[PDB]
């Protein structure tokens, strides 16, 4: 047994794993069966509703449809921070920042890197950034996800 | 009651919320009355004085004075990291990385995103970088920052 | 004495400072004598082994000859992120993510900075990005760590 702010954080990057790996099914298993995610646009300190996802079938949806598929050496990387924990009993508030960079990987030279070249190849972009507001509570193993806020901070398109 | 860590890491959260809301009051409210901010230059490894803040009234001015105010669709993000932390007894201290990204919205448009927009739309830069140290001391309620030390790795100008 | 998951944690604050500092005896001092660096290729989900350093001075050696060196007034941030901690008796695993960037501070002008000069000046730049994954074990004052995976998830090049 561990101290249930670690097993709160273990949540969180488990969360960020799922998200990077665009992986519905791990994301899913980290909610509560009913839990809700509301996705809203706080920019100006708005909370404009985006989408609301309602249950673990419509999470996992929106883990395809909601943000953009890895292509060929694409990757991202959540960064979420911050954290601030308020544990009440059974039930416990998660505040995060959090920033997602996309990752695009070059491709590598059949007849190996020119001389000169060093370092990463690729390229890094920060392409979202707000928080995350989580509620979770006890499960007999540790903790789950009951209901989350996502909080943008740049206007989301949708094509 | 949480753990000690969690409360003094708590205050850190507040600490970058504050900042990025350019909110001096919910800033000073974390210090002691009497707490001294040190900003210095650490460029190279230097400690050149930048500013010595105070008091609270001073750390509330300087939130206003010392960095940006944010213009219209605005915000920043102050990613804290890699915390170290050492508690002895009434005292702690608490040493962060730190980066702080702007953040532009872009405006949205009357007539909605044309055909074939996706994902954040805006701006999204990397603007300083550096260490927080701080020395938290108990108070009844948790833990209160009694003094804190920034340290600048870019050269900070002032117009 | 401060909580097991705090001692992991600060192990791996001064892991991030000794990276940044380009110390390779703050880096393997870190290290049980005998521990082992794999250092691999996860583009596309891969396991490519890049470099298998063995031991204290090959860690050492690696901290100058696998990345580059700061060049006047050069610095870096070794962000890592959403960490997950199972601690298991004795021994504990740490999962990061983590995202590297160089600093590269400006010249101060000799006359000062022209007037209309704001802000950090200088450029921070994304240049890895990618996972650690660290077993660690008690020694008599704390955690040490026996074994480290970094996964980059860019292609590195050296030369």
């Amino acid at each position: 047994t561990m101290a249930d702010e670690t097993i709160i954080l273990n949540v969180l990057g488990q969360y960020t794993r799922a998200h990077d790996r665009r992986d519905p099914d791990a994301m899913a298993a980290l909610f509560a069966p009913e839990a809700t995610i509301e996705i809203v646009d706080a920019v100006g300190g708005a909370s404009r509703s985006i989408s609301r996802l309602e249950g673990r079938d419509a999470i996992r949806v929106a883990v395809r449809q909601m943000m953009a598929p890895h292509g060929y050496r694409a990757w991202s990387q959540n960064v979420v921070n911050a954290p601030i924990i308020v544990i009440e009993g059974d039930h416990a508030v998660l505040d995060a920042q959090f920033m997602v960079f996309s990752i695009l990987a070059a491709e590598v030279p059949d007849g190996g890197w020119p001389t000169g070249t060093f370092g990463a190849q690729g390229r890094i972009v920060p392409i979202e950034a707000g928080q995350y507001r989580l509620t979770l509570r006890t499960v007999a193993d540790g903790w789950v996800i009951s209901a989350m806020r996502i909080e943008h901070r740049l206007p989301m398109a949708f094509g």
